[PDB]
């Protein structure tokens, strides 16, 4: 409702791909994901589908956000609300309105908002390599993951007045709850192929030999019909939170460049902690001194982004990420200049 000017402009168009979210990164204090989470929960309905309090959302972002490390340069609440950002472009896309039930939608954007809650700024080896506890709690599985799902609900369901989920009826709540755990685990990189795979050859091949039998009659309900199974949503959400959360690369050209300054600058970090600790470096490449970035950048892309994206452009329809994809990995091509 009564928010300051600044920040009220900052949330722009938030619907549209092209956002400014380093402008409400500053304009909000380092505060981005209470305001734009407001907003986009606001304009997706979901305390009128949670039964929940303005108020008790409110609460919500408020301590979700404030176990967002600040400190870290790229895994702190400004990236969740990035991530927030994309996800929301992508419910808002034919394909996944006209395919996922709105309980999909809720369990995405709460998804979106948690993924990456009291992320320390190091990865998953680094904390088994460390012996640290949240390794140790986890038996060095899915560490972080596991950690950002359980501790959202763990601060969601401990107070009463942040309890976005008290007013649910169990059931309801119970596969809510599911769906938004399978999304944030969804996210652990070491399952990043199997679970584009799936995606392929659940989502995209079936359905490009149904759509050889053109757009005719029953044609696109056979075709709806596949598209709507449990089994089918789930492979879709996992895609779908998956590449909001490594959506960087198709951005305006200066948000991915900051995106990619920021990463670099969390795991040069790392390698020097590692090397001064003695431990194991895992990230050998990663090292201020040795690595360069755009040449990283054009290797993450080629092996991740690359094909992920071509898969979920097919699937949904995404030529302005596409198009920025292909700018961008050209910039990093040109900046070569040797
Ligand atoms: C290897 C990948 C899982 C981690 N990773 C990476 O290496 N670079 C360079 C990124 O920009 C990036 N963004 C998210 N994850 C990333
Ligand atoms: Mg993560
Ligand atoms: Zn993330």
């Amino acid at each position: 409702d009564d928010v300051p000017p600044r920040i009220a402009r900052a949330m722009e168009n938030e619907e549209y791909w092209d956002f400014d979210i380093f402008e409400l990164e500053a304009a909000t204090h380092n505060r981005p994901l209470i305001y734009l989470g407001l907003k986009m929960f606001a304009r997706f309905g979901i305390c009128e589908f949670l039964h929940c309090s303005e108020s008790t959302l409110r609460s919500w972002l408020q301590i979700i956000e404030a176990n967002y490390h600040s400190s870290n340069p790229y895994h702190n609440s400004t990236h969740s609300a990035d991530v927030l950002h994309a996800t929301a472009y992508f419910l808002s896309k034919e394909r996944i309105k006209e395919t996922l039930d709105p309980i999909d939608e809720v369990a995405a954007l709460i998804a979106a908002t948690i993924h990456d809650v009291d992320h320390p700024g190091r990865t998953n080896s680094f904390l088994c390599n460390a012996g640290s506890e949240l390794a140790i709690l986890y038996n060095d599985t899915a560490v972080l993951e596991s950690h950002h799902a359980a501790l959202a609900f763990q601060l969601t369901t401990g107070d009463d007045k942040c309890n976005i989920f008290k007013n649910m009826e169990r059931n309801d709540y119970r596969t809510l709850r599911q769906g938004i755990i399978d999304m944030v685990l969804a996210t652990e990189m070491t399952k990043h192929f199997e679970h584009v795979n799936k995606f392929v050859n659940s989502i995209n091949k079936p359905l490009a030999t149904l759509e050889e039998n053109g757009e005719t009659d029953k044609n696109q309900e056979v075709i709806n019909t596949m598209l709507r199974t449990p089994e089918n949503r789930t492979l879709i959400k996992r895609m779908l939170i998956k590449c909001a959360d490594v959506s960087n690369p198709c951005r305006p050209l200066q948000y991915c460049i900051e995106w990619a300054a920021r990463i670099s600058e969390e795991y040069f970090s790392q390698t020097d902690e590692e090397k001064q600790q003695g431990l194991p470096v895992v990230m050998p490449v990663f090292d201020r001194n040795t690595c360069s970035i755009p040449k990283s950048q054009i290797s993450f892309i080629d092996y991740f982004i690359t094909d992920m994206f071509d898969a979920w452009d097919a699937f949904v329809d995404l030529p302005d990420l596409m198009q920025h994809l292909d700018n961008n990995f050209k910039y990093w091509k040109g900046l070569d200049e040797m």
